[PDB]
């Protein structure tokens, strides 16, 4: 049926009148200013990502205010995402400043703090105390973004390892280190993470991109760290290693969403398997009805070039085909030369891919996996999307305050736009990581509570008409679920 | 049910015991020697491509002779492919002489460059003449015209090549991705081999390893349902000709582990019109039997290889073993995915009208490769006067 | 999946908590008195049939008056049906006067005798006039012409009666069985009530018990999917008027225990064309919801009863409760299977545009009959400006 | 889909060119002669049933020889069926000859043998020793074909019961008695049964209609009784009471087929439930792939009348609709006035019903109930019938010696005739209780073994052409299974 859909397609037929997939942009010096951010919003940005691995609270404070200003001036809602620093293993200091590692040379990595400030080419410090327990002779240690690769030969003692330098590379003070294949038992949240998350709650961020998640128990740690005030902030778990992939089922259940970080995964898992892992994680989230983000090596060559490679274009397209809600941009928007052109092009690719995509395969697949009997919530939303296909309805209107109904509806993948009408601006922002949904804020303060709902309903249809999704004579499937639910098949005037 | 299949998958489970996708290699300075060609075959080459845009007849004669020698010393059959220069007319004067050479040297298939319409395929057929009627024409789609007339082109030709790079010159890259989907799916329906070509693992021509984007490209080509993936510069002039073929084989095997063949089987079966003619019904039913009984191999008796291609069309989730009386067929089935050919010498072994000798040879091959053991089911199909056997392995 | 359903069944399991099929009784000397009519209602009568082939207006006036009194004293709604003499013209001079009487006395439905074509239904409509436009015409198929023109007849009429005895006069009995299958299935598709009539439990008119063949006849009529079964002599002039209605109710309930409503639901849904109009989509989806969530009752807000009939068409495996503002509808829905009507007095209780009062009345009725308790699901549907609610019962 | 099939039907379109259902006739004085039997064969009889409740070995010897003679003279194969007497509870003798039971009178049924020969209206004998154990006050005892109904009031002692006569009826010496609802523990086979079965084997009967089967263990008793010589004779279990219905699953598995005796069932189970029980037993046998016979009250009024009641006509038709292989005639052929006209009419009804029947519903239903993976036998036959629907094949040819493949193929219900080619005349006869199959005997003695099979295959196609099922240009699905199997889709010349 995806096969069958391909036969009817023509590459010369006009694209769809809406883009379902959502674009996340990492903010950096190339895009932090208000006018640069207004550029990105018009280019197709829905979520602004702050990378808390770099820059101070003052720096990310600027981002928060500029993102809020740029959004207000354009009268749109943009989500703010906090990407945590997470746990990190780093080397110590070197005398004096660096150390040049010759290929074939023997060196000693020690876990003893007495060498934290007197590292040399021959012996230097690594700050993770259990390093000796988790690493075995034959294993590899990556240092400085995986540029320096060295192989562990033997245990010199319970604190130091004998290594051989595979790579000629000069390393500086306090470089990050990777332990491919090893079971790292660092805390879920670091001491710095607790501070940054605290800040996130105080500044009212919409979501946390929680780094290096390995088990379900770690998701609770992030929740505890966010505290009672932050109980409504979405936790999106970043899967970065084998543990995260292995524990994916329990992690998905505890998280509000997932991020597939292909680059971090590519460190210790062969790239061919990372492609397959992507399919797995995206499909699992689709069934769960939780947002999924395809992140990392998207249009990276377009950081310095006006156009990407062809293989990169198919990578972005196939992310949509896999069923990803979101596609992410890192250095392309943060430090790149073409921050607007890369977001505009990613939008074009997502829309082109969507035109080829058969949403009915998604609907049918996700429907068949529901056990009988279904519960009310599941039944209503699945049936609503069913009605859309049944009647060739050209829009949907979902009344959801928290965004739960909207996410559940989007889960079943209609072939029409989903308009969500919410009384909460927080929900307008948070739904930006759910594909195929657009938010309309209904001001319950200066417009009333509207228990009759038909003000909120007409507000949704008004939005659908203005965007050109529906006209007179068209069908629109309206749904309000909360379990006080209802489904209306409406004729548009 | 690809979505349902993705859920059950684990990337830490062992890979499949066979690769279904096929690999085509472009021969060049880096790989023309007998020893280099033995390296390629062991790495996973099924088809040798000669690029006639460059080199003389004497140069490509070396390739033809070396490939046949490298193959003989390894006891395997390798397909030899002629890729015409092309341009404007379909066949040029240069092409007419080149195709003349191909017939005389007995090449297995033609990669016809820059094919834009259905009658242009006939010009290539005309140039081959009566002696080369058994040579396959694989049309290369390189422009908007080829994409537009694709329905008629597929009907006239024996297969398609999706040249993404050439199509990219004029069509925006994002649309070339979709065009790949269409071209491959149409070819699957027709039951004719489709080749994904150009810009495959290009960075690995001078680098020890390719980019991640390039890896996903190869994988998704297999996911789209391509019979073949093709290497151009990577084997012709590259620094790592053996490693790039071994890596592509690894990617194809990994992708195949993730691929749900049942979706392919079911999609193609549903598009068949009732009533089905004998050949379609026999073949779809036999593939169905495999799924029905969890059979671990198939045996197809096919002389011309028509039966083998039609069975392959329905995508079993087990290896297909084709027992053929012709070596020509053995080489030609190297562009059809999920098939492995076994030569049965009708000269020094007999005609075998009872067919039990040919069948026994197929089962023996499936046993020797470790596809089926005692107690396993194996669907046998002969359809020249057809028959279907579900055989229990002793 | 009726075959699959038969496997799971046990004849020692308790019967279903409701009967879906409806029973129509012919009033006669044996049953005209108020007390006899109360006996019939308690035994399972939903519809009273007056046979106008015999008796005077004064005689049938007694029936009309007695039925309404017997029904009032039991607080139930009973449908009054006029069965015309018939013959040749559709409506005769006698029929024109009889139908005149029916309108003036406000009968609920007409059983139009010997209907052969679609325009003949219009003659019955003509005879009813503007005052009787809300009276249902159920055409009686009694000959080969009626069977032949059945498609147009069903389209014009509000329902069908399969008169097996009358059809038997000319058509061989074995073909009348098949004709019953066709007529009933066509009516199910149209979503219009179908009545199985004549030769039902005929031996039980003078005998205390019927033959086994007669029992299977009644059961299979329910299996074919008839809304109603009808008693003629058995109640009009019989020795055991109460026992025969109680026994038919028992048979219908037993058959319904064996019947797989999902087969009916699925067969009718598949015959719908995509795209569906709102009404069809709303109703099929609501019945689907019941199966999807194992809901134990349905509530339909319907004034004219169009919604109730359309929901009933899709055959839920749970009771349907129709909340109507009109008593006319309550009586008229007595020929639609699986439906029970609740009267909502719009005069002394309000218009209820919010609909929550009408809905609460339906749930209350489903509670009082023991269909749903706390924790059970109940699909509510209003479709005059439509809406669908899956309500959890408190 | 049966619903959908009904819409396309027209009662004026010509009937099918073959009848699938099979007709069983009970032989009696009305049909025992050779010419009367030749009458029945031409009328549509496939199986001759002997009722061993009545008539001596000499009487049934006559039937066997006359049935064999009548079949030979017409060059057709007819099955001979032995319907066993089975266990029976009877009263004792009365002085002198009878006893008149007044309605409302009190009488005493005793199990004490001393009253076997001096029964009166007041006290008389019943020969079943455990009668006191199985019957409780309030229960009913039926005597003389259920004409005499009396209600047990109390236990007079451990040997006699106090009863009240509900029915005015005069009863004769040694009348049969029923115990509705009671768990009768009489032996599976009686002493007389063992003698009659012995005779059956010696005379080479094809099948046993084993009376009053209550459990699976009883089926083994009949098998043991039939002995090593009779190991190939089919055992068809007669379900006559609640126990048989309750144990149906295990009984079906041990038997070669089932008979639904609606009359015997109607004794203790209300008729409405007997209709439902019929649906259950027929569908269970269809899944099992074992023949099922609808027996008893078929066209009974046609025993004395030239035509049956309309309700009887729909009864016979609905037996076919239920999915019964066979319909049976008892007194209609044994003692009736119109033995030819009743078989001819039953044939007309079966053929008319079949014309309305959608075999594809049967195929699909039985296919969906097969678990994955299927075994070879199941896979081949299901797939063969699939090919028939797939190609609109107009015939099937099955090479089966025992008839196993033929039964398995027929199980899946093709919409075309099934021609079975067997080297065994025993199989030709036995397949007469399997619907939609016709047998061709291939003489392996005077025609060879034919390992190439294509002689047997061409013999089948020859038969299919002669009956007019296939002509030139038609498809025919050929199958040989044994697990040396094969499937050919053949073009007819
Ligand atoms: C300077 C250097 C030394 C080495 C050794 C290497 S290495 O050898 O390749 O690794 C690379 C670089 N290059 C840079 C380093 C820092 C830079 N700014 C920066 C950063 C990156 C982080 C933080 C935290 C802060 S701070 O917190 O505000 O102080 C600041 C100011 C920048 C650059 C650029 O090259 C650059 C080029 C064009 C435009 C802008 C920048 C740029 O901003
Ligand atoms: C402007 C520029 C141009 C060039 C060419 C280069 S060069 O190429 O390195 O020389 C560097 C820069 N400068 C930066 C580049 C990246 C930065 N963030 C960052 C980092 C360090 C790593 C990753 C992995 C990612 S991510 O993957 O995209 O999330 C991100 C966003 C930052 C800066 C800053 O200047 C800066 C100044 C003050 C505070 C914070 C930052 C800052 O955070
Ligand atoms: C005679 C009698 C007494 C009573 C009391 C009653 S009752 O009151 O209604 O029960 C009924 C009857 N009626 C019959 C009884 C026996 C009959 N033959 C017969 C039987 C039935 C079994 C056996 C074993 C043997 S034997 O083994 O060969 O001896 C024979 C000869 C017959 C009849 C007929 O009426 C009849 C009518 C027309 C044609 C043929 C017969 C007929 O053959
Ligand atoms: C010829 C006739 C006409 C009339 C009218 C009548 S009447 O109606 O009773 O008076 C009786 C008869 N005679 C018979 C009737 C039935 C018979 N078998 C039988 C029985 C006794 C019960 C049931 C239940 C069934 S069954 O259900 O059909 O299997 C059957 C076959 C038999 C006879 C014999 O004469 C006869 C003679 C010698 C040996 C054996 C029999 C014999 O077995
Ligand atoms: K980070
Ligand atoms: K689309
Ligand atoms: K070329
Ligand atoms: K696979
Ligand atoms: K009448
Ligand atoms: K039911
Ligand atoms: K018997
Ligand atoms: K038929």
């Amino acid at each position: 049926s995806q096969l069958a859909h391909n036969l009817t397609l023509s590459i010369f037929d006009p694209v769809a009148n809406y883009r379902a997939a959502r674009i996340i942009c990492t903010i950096g010096p190339s895009t932090q200013s208000v006018e640069a951010l207004k550029g990105l919003i018009q280019s197709g940005m829905s979520v602004a990502r702050m990378n808390f691995s770099h820059g101070s609270h003052e720096y990310h404070q600027t981002t928060i205010n500029n993102v809020r200003q740029a959004a207000a001036e354009l009268g749109v809602n943009i989500a703010i995402a906090l990407d945590t620093k997470g746990p990190e293993i780093r080397t110590g200091q070197f005398v004096g400043g660096d150390a040049v590692m010759e290929r074939g040379a023997t060196c000693y990595v020690t876990t003893d703090p007495a060498f934290a400030d007197k590292g040399t080419k021959d012996k230097f410090y690594i700050d993770y105390q259990n390093l000796s327990k988790v690493v075995r002779p034959g294993n590899y240690i990556y240092i400085d973004d995986g540029i320096l690769i060295l192989q562990v030969q033997s245990h010199e003692d319970e604190q130091t390892l004998e290594c051989t330098v595979t790579n000629s590379h000069t390393i500086s003070d306090r470089r990050g280190v990777n332990l491919p294949g090893c079971d790292v038992d660092l805390p879920a949240v670091s001491a710095k993470d607790r501070v940054d998350l605290q800040f996130g709650v105080e500044q009212g961020v919409d979501m946390i991109f929680a780094s290096f998640i390995r088990s379900a128990e770690q998701v609770g740690d992030v929740r505890k760290a966010l505290g009672p005030k932050g109980r409504d902030i979405m936790i999106i778990c970043k899967i970065e290693n084998h543990q995260g992939v292995q524990n994916i089922d329990s992690i998905i259940e505890e998280s509000d969403g997932i991020m597939v970080a292909r680059g971090d995964l590519g460190v210790e898992i062969p790239a061919e398997k990372v492609v397959v892992a992507q399919k797995i994680l995206i499909s699992k989230c689709n069934v769960a009805g939780k947002p999924v983000i395809c992140a990392t090596q998207m249009l990276e060559s377009m950081t310095y070039n006006p156009r990407p490679t062809r293989a990169e274009v198919s990578d972005v397209a196939n992310a949509v085909f896999n069923g990803a809600d979101c596609v992410m941009l890192s250095g392309e928007t943060a430090k790149g030369k073409y921050p607007n052109e890369v977001v505009q092009y990613m939008a074009r690719i997502c829309l082109e891919a969507q035109s080829a995509l058969n949403e009915y395969v998604f609907f049918n697949s996700i429907k068949k996996l529901q056990h009988i009997p279904m519960s009310a919530d599941e039944a209503v939303c699945s049936s609503a999307v069913n009605s859309v296909y049944e009647t060739k309805a050209k829009a949907m209107v979902v009344l959801s305050n928290t965004g739960r109904s909207a996410r559940l509806v989007a889960k079943y993948r209609p072939n029409c736009p989903i308009v969500c009408v919410t009384t909460r601006l927080q929900t307008c922002r948070q739904l930006n990581i759910t594909q195929g949904v657009e938010s309309v804020f209904f001001d319950a303060d200066k417009l009333g509570h509207d228990e009759g709902k038909e003000h909120r309903v007409a507000a949704g249809v008004e939005f659908a008409k203005s965007k050109g999704y529906v006209q007179t004579g068209d069908y629109c499937v309206v749904i309000h679920a909360d379990y006080a639910n209802q489904t209306r098949i409406l004729l548009v005037e």
